[PDB]
Parts: structure tokens; C-alpha cells; sequence
């Protein structure tokens, strides 16, 4: 049976219009009055960010405010513009300002929360990754949180997962993982047996469809799939 249910909350549960307008006015407030369009430095700010995480995939964990306050340094350099200081405070206070759930979200984990073990699984520095989900206040809809610098490596590397399993005190087979990107998922996911429900909210990634167990493009769904696998 399925006893438990992990999600991707952070880095795929937030709105497409929050996560970018989130970026945006950190750009904003980098720049302040320098002559260059925000948007463009946002831009090129995640084309860099994708480069570097890229780079550290599958290896030993390294804190991601790290990695991309090196990014930032690069763009200044860049651009011209002063490197600013406390780039990662700007980084949470705008999150917490400006983050938006899906507006399925809440409804979906109290749902979840009684019948099944409710996790979260984040790439993300567990000290802002806790803040941002106590700001959207679904925190403690979850019983338990996992991240890569508890795990110690970055994604696909498996030891997330086996350590957000570990947390739920089952093994793969009793659950079921929701994200967006199905290769770190699969390359850690599908050898410890969980079951895979790709997001697909708007059906832009059917060349990934066969790589997950379930599609869906409603977090309301999911119910309804682990309901039925468990007769
Ligand atoms: O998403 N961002 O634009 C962003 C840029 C830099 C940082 I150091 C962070 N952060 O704090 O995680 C976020
Ligand atoms: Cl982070």
C-alpha cells in the first residue's frame, strides 16, 4: 500500500507568476537605480544558476546561497554593477514577501496529512527553505522535511530520498513522489521503488511522460491516484 507522499513544495508548488515575480524583485532591489533592465539580469542570472547547479549534480552537497552568490558576483562583474551585500537576506525577505502557493496546495496536504505520512523533499539550504515554507504557512502541514544539505548531496544522488523515507519509516514501495522534473527523479526515485506523478500543469513535458508512473495537471489528483492504489 501507499503510506506515504513527498512533494517538490519549494521548487514545484510555488505559482509560476510567484516564482518569477519573487526573482524579479530581487533583481529589482540588486540593481536599484543602475540602467539595466531587471529582467535581463534575471535572465541571465538563471541561464548561470542552471549552469552551476548543473555542474554540482549527483555530488557532495555545497550550500546553494554559496553557489549563487558566486553566480551574482560573476554578473556584476558583468554588468558593471557593485556586488550587494547580504544577497541571501534579500533573497528570503522577498521570497516571504512575494511567494505564492498554487491555490490547490492547502487543501491538498490537509488532506493528505491524515491518512498518509506528508513529506516535502527540497534542493534547497534547509535554514531559508524552512523560513520561506513558515512564511506560505504550510510548514507544519508536513511531517517531515528533507533537504539536500541534510543529505549531503545534490540530486539524482539517492540519499535524499533514502533519507526522506527514513523520516517516513517506510521503503520505497509504500510511496509515492510528486515533481515537475522527472530525471532527478528518476535517477534516484525509481531505484528505491517509489511510484512517480509528474505535475505537467500545463501538458508541456509529454516527452517526458514515460518517465513517470502518473501524469497529472492538478495537485487534486493525487488523492484520488493514491486512494485507488490502495483499493
Ligand atoms: O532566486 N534568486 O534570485 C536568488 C538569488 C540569490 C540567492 I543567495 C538566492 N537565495 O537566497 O536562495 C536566491
Ligand atoms: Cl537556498
Amino acid at each position: 500500500m501507499i503510506r506515504a507522499v513527498f512533494f517538490d513544495s519549494l521548487g514545484t508548488l510555488i505559482s509560476v507568476e510567484g516564482a518569477y515575480k519573487v526573482r524579479l524583485k530581487i533583481m529589482e532591489e540588486v540593481l536599484g537605480d543602475y540602467p539595466l533592465n531587471p529582467a535581463t539580469l534575471l535572465d541571465e542570472y538563471e541561464k548561470l544558476a542552471r549552469e552551476a547547479f548543473s555542474n554540482y549534480a549527483g555530488k557532495p552537497y555545497r550550500p546553494m546561497r554559496d553557489i549563487l552568490e558566486e553566480v551574482m558576483r560573476k554578473l556584476a562583474e558583468k554588468y558593471g554593477f557593485k556586488y550587494p551585500e547580504n544577497l541571501r537576506e534579500i533573497s528570503l525577505r522577498m521570497a516571504c514577501r512575494y511567494g505564492e502557493l498554487y491555490p490547490e496546495v492547502v487543501e491538498v496536504l490537509k488532506s493528505l496529512k491524515g491518512k498518509y505520512h506528508v513529506g516535502d523533499i527540497l534542493q534547497r539550504d534547509t535554514e531559508p527553505a524552512t523560513a520561506f515554507l513558515d512564511a506560505l504557512g504550510i510548514k507544519d502541514l508536513f511531517d517531515s522535511i528533507t533537504t539536500s544539505e541534510e543529505a549531503g548531496f545534490f540530486k539524482p544522488h539517492p540519499r535524499i530520498f533514502e533519507l526522506a523515507l527514513k523520516k517516513a519509516g517506510v521503503k520505497g514501495e509504500k510511496a509515492v513522489y510528486v515533481g515537475d522534473n522527472p530525471v532527478k527523479d528518476a535517477g534516484g526515485s525509481k531505484n528505491l521503488g517509489m511510484t512517480s506523478i509528474l505535475l505537467d500543469r500545463k501538458g508541456e513535458k509529454r516527452e517526458f511522460w514515460d518517465k513517470a508512473d502518473f501524469i497529472v495537471s492538478d495537485l487534486r489528483e493525487v488523492i484520488k491516484i493514491v486512494d485507488e492504489l490502495n483499493g
